[PDB]
């Protein structure tokens, strides 16, 4: 290896709705350590790594306030930032994010990437909200996310770190093919992923189609891909699990194997990107856009 | 009501030496094979009417010998007939050499039930290069001998539902599906031609048939639709290509796949409005894309 950054995937197992927050910042710092003696340099936490899946329940538009993050980091959190800075791992954190805005309120389903130094590299905020925005009983469960959280004003941005090109994404956008475009079209070499997703009370569909978009993901952009999920039953409500770190081959080189707190680690050679980006997906020598106005025109079908 | 029983004709090794009498001859019958299982749908590979010539080195007009002038032509003509007679629909792979100059295009046609062509799609993504290059194990020249196709990714309505047509590396970019995902695209028919070898250090790509299912599985899921991949498979003239032909419904689960590298059907029934299900509870593209977003897909070439 001639580019290698050592990852370790921090899946976490329930948070329940009755865990206080230093109870879950405790776990994050468990694994966040466990990362560190087995000489990971960056370490990918969850989707809203810092409550319970809060768009399960009902509530107002604001009744969700107290899972959110005021700041980032702020007293709640800083333990965490403070013992990566100290032990020299940079992380990627998932989180509810409030913040005051043009004027009002907003919110947002965010991640932050820290640097090694513990310097904040850069934050992306979720573009594809999935669920509902209001009440719909006929549902089995509700997934209120597009009444919590306003649609993201960031984009699929793409940082120099870690010695490389750097992209985050949330959950369900690991299951469209845009998601890992915008990204591969900004050189991207490591996309991380968290993700909350829902599962019945076979399942094995459901795996295989979380593994397969970020296995095309990762293969057809020629980029290292890490899905890190938050499983487990919180309250009732199961997660789905197998969280994985993905070659730019489209390889699982690590995947867990519990539903529980876990981590997974894998030597990623950040190089071995170069190979299909210089021929069979070098995308100046192939690419033709004039044939892809639809992607960027419309919505729906025609 | 919109079952479509398809079978995947994936052939074997075409030779340099191998007249078209003798392809055409082979592509019979296996639309015959098809007929007897109660096919009405027959998919053939990629440049079906000869050896994969983009491999050799010639001058840009020197490739003409293996094009087909007219489609169908003389030569054709006998399969169209056939499978006019046997009331079966079909997509053929060919060099396509027209008059607008003279302009050279891989191009697949699709023919329904009744013999009518419902249209003809030219391959948008060529690979390989367009100058001898010796470093390389062996040469893969479509940039030299092919121009980049002017139908785009279209759909038609044809076999009872919304049917398009992709080219062999087509497979592998995931604008190829989308775009035609975005035209309520049901079944997208892939011909292929793909070197077992990697062309710059002749190793045997052990990932191939990997990336191969992958990239078709991931473009049937991520866009509801069948996806049916046909290959031309075997040694020709030492140089072998990949097989695996598959048909892929639209949870991207195989269900059906070629065991050989030689002349070899399989047959699936596809049940087109099982992507009516997909599209109305998962991947409802009115409801999530955020086209705002995904500007550089269209707006630059590579990476920036």
């Amino acid at each position: 290896m001639t580019r290698r950054i050592r990852i370790g995937g921090a899946q976490m197992g329930a948070i329940s709705r009755s865990d206080s927050k230093k109870e879950i910042v405790d776990r994050l710092i468990a694994l966040l350590r466990q990362a560190s003696e087995k000489g990971c340099e960056l370490v990918v936490f969850p989707e809203l790594a810092l409550s319970t899946f809060f768009p399960r329940w009902y509530a107002e538009r604001d009744g969700m306030d107290g899972y959110f993050e005021d700041g980032m980091p702020n007293a709640a959190t800083l333990p965490l930032f403070e013992e990566a800075r100290r032990l020299g791992i940079g992380f990627s954190l998932g989180y509810a994010e409030l913040v005051q805005e043009d004027g009002r309120v907003r919110r947002f389903n965010t991640t932050v990437l820290v640097e090694r130094n513990g310097e904040i590299v850069g934050k992306y905020r979720k573009i594809h909200l999935p669920g509902h925005a209001e009440y719909e009983p006929e549902r089995s469960h509700q997934h209120l996310e597009k009444r919590y959280f306003e649609v993201g004003n960031t984009g699929f941005q793409v940082w120099d770190a870690f010695g490389g090109r750097v992209g985050m994404a949330i959950c369900n956008d690991r299951r469209w093919v845009e998601t890992y475009r915008v990204m591969g079209l900004q050189d991207v070499e490591l996309i991380l992923i968290g993700y909350n997703t829902p599962v019945a009370d076979s399942e094995t569909l459901g795996m295989f189609h979380n593994h397969l978009t970020m296995q095309a993901g990762a293969y057809q952009n020629s980029t290292w891909v890490v899905g890190v999920a938050k499983a487990g039953v919180e309250d009732g409500h199961r997660l789905m699990g197998g969280s994985v770190i993905v070659a730019p081959t489209g390889e699982i080189v690590a995947q867990a194997m519990t539903e529980g707190d876990e981590l997974i680690v894998a030597d990623c050679d950040l190089d071995r990107c170069r190979y299909y980006k210089s021929h069979i997906f070098n995308f100046a020598a192939h690419r033709r856009p004039e044939f892809y106005q639809r992607i960027t025109s419309q919505t729906g079908v025609e």
